[PDB]
């Protein structure tokens, strides 16, 4: 359980995400694809993307980024009261993308790593300690689903 | 020990099966030698099926899913209450067609799959949780009846 | 330690057995040297057999298939008091054969088939219970003398 | 915890050692890149030094020892009081550089055993205990601060 | 510890293997080394014997049989109160002849299978598990000594 | 903790290799080196030498003999009070030879097996006894050093 304290870091960099949730998804993709590259293989509509020039110029991963990164900041909001918008995200994600928990650590970890580099005013030891503990909780509650639903993940 | 509830979601997505047992039976097995080729080879009977259109147009495949799904069935509406039904099934699964549990967890994936895809407004993520539940209580009394039998699994 | 009624299974289908136990001593072997041919290197007497036909033939064979099936029906009339039995048997099968006790896994998962074949009207799901419970006392037993005696198994 | 004794035996070599930083630093670096040459693949600014000749050459290795051990000697100097001065060394350390704590027991085991040669008269056997046990106290708050943002180390 | 009854299964055969030392010698050697040739290795002395024939025909080899034959009467003739005659024992084969534990199981199992063959009369089951449990003693204790004297075994 | 008994038994042998400090600590080396090659690997003084004559001619390798046994023997004369000899010996070893306790015990093997080859008299089996405890507690109290000092070992 995190506190007001930890939620208030963790909303204050997401306030400056939200200038540009379009650019910020997109350096979060490509940070994701070229550190761990078999995770671009799930991805059936993108998986032919060869560098990095080609994925900054697709319009539909950009769009995807957006989809993804709304639907994030909307779990994040809740401050930890969000099992409803967690069971359709784990029923997609565990039985028709079956995507493994391993795969969310990696995303997790780029999410990190882009906050960081745009926002480090915003994302001293402290605030990335309050994002870590969020995306844990969020992940170990996803986890946790995954189980339920039958998916070891 | 699943709830009233869990088992009026289970028996309700069923009641949809049954509405066409033998599509559903077909769908199943497709499913599952794709995704696990190394089970159709306990079949000797479907082991020379070479491809996905030959499984959909062997009668003999489209009548043994009718009777595999019938059997199911029996087990599901009892409720828990299953001894009597499960006797003579893990008797011969493990003495004469020497089904591994492993094998069982396969389809019992397949299962899921075919009922995420077929009946997504009655198979939302409590509904599958419920319908995983009874599904591991199966395995979890039939891997109890072959210890009892003799047989590792 | 097995009930009066977990006896009375197994001494009821026994009685089947000796109706014709040189019969039942012959695919016992078959189905033992078939399944696992290692087994068939112990018997320096047998181990020149090299096909089904060839074991079917051999009267020698099939005499001490009588010889061993009257062994082990001895044992299972004394209902668990069978200490005196098993002294002997245990000396020569670590000493002189070195039968480790994964063999006697082997030869009863073969009794246990040969039975379900010919007597499926007396060896239902209860039935072989018992009897896998009586085999399993039986080599429970057997390791234990083999660890006195001084030998792994 | 350290004894007052304990720092008192770790202020006074590293008061030896200020008497010369950059000459300690050279050191230091080139002992640790002859000893652990996979450390220096994470400098993209000095990886290109090939030998020990080089590398005492370089201008800016040399300056880059000097704040090295100057941010250590500020965090010897708060006697175990360090939190402050760990945070932003960790966050730049486990999220930019990717250090791990093998490396940091790496430099450790450099700067032992430069004080070893250098100091004999100031760094006997419990003056080199009590170092060891600064430096493990080091690497231990770190490894602690490393978890919490989200890097295994 | 062994009970009396125990012991007098134990000398009662011994005394028979009296009747004839030297030839007692012989086939527990040529057993020993058939089953395990490793242990040849350690005799400088026997090394370069190739068949039985030539160990039969050693007339050194018997002679050495006769004198750890006797040493071994002596043990056992103490019924366990042998702290002095294993010492001497200890120290030499852990020291001088680095023989390990796993040998001295080895050349007991040679010594069951030679009395098992030549005196069924008095080596039977219950028999055996006296001879086993004393040998097992007498491992049980040099082992104790080898840790002593600082050989692992 | 060793007994006043078991220090005696050591003095007492050890008052014979005092005749002959040099010869001792000769046969000590060709020993080690001849059962542990890859000791030799860590004196670059003496890793040249090729042959066991060699050894026996180095005019170095007999005072460094002299050296090492007339350290060891100040340590066994404090019977278990040593801990001002060990801090400048475990400082040495672990700091600038790098000697892991591997090859602390395969020079304890070899001082072992030379007193027992020269001493036959004076180290029967409870004065071995007493030497092994003794090394024994000499590497536990150098291991525990090492640790202090920031070696594994
Ligand atoms: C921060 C974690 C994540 C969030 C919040 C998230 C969110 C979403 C959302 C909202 C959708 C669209 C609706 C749906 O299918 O449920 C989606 C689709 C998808 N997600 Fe995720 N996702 C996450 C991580 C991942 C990861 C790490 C992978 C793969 C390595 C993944 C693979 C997919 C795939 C394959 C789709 C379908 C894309 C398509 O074909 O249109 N997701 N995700
Ligand atoms: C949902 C789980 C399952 C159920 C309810 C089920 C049910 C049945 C039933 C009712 C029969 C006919 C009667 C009998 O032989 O007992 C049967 C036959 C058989 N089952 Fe299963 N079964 C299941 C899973 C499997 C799996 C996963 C395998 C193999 C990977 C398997 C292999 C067989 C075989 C080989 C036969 C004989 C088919 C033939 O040659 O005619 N079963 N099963
Ligand atoms: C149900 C378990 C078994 C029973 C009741 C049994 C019984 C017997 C009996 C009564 C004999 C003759 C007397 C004797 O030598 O003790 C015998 C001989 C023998 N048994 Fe078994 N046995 C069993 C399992 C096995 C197995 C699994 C193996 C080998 C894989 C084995 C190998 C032998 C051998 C090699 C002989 C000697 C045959 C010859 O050369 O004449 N037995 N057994
Ligand atoms: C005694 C432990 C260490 C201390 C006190 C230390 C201190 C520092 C400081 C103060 C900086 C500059 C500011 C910053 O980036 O945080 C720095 C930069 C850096 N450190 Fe460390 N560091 C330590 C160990 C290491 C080790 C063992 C490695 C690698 C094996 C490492 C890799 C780096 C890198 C790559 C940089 C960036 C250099 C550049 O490109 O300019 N550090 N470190
Ligand atoms: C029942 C167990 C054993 C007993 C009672 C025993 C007894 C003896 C005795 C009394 C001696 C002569 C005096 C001495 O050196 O201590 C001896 C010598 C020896 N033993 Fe054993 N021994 C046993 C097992 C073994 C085993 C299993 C090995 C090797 C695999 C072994 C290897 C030797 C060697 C190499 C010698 C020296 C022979 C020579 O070169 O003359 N012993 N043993
Ligand atoms: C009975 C255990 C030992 C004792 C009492 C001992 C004692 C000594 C002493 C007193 C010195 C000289 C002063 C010093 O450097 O501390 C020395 C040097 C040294 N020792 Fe040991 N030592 C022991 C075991 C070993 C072992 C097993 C190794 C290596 C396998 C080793 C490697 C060295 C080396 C390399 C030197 C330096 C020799 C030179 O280059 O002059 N020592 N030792």
């Amino acid at each position: 359980v995190l506190s007001e304290g930890e939620w208030q870091l963790v909303l204050h960099v997401w306030a400056k995400v939200e200038a540009d949730v379009a650019g910020h998804g997109q350096d979060i993709w490509i940070r994701l694809f070229k550190s761990h590259p078999e995770t671009l293989e799930k991805f059936d509509r993108f998986k032919h993307l060869k560098t990095e020039a080609e994925m900054k110029a697709s319009e539909d991963l950009k769009k995807h980024g957006v989809t993804v990164l709304t639907a994030l900041g909307a779990i994040l909001k809740k401050k930890g009261h969000h099992e409803a918008e967690l069971k359709p995200l784990a029923q997609s994600h565990a039985t028709k993308h079956k995507i493994p928990i391993k795969y969310l650590e990696f995303i997790s970890e780029a999410i990190i790593h882009v906050l960081h580099s745009r926002h480090p005013g915003n994302f001293g030891a402290d605030a990335q300690g309050a994002m870590n503990k969020a995306l844990e909780l969020f992940r170990k509650d996803i986890a946790a689903k995954y189980k339920e639903l039958g998916y070891q993940g």
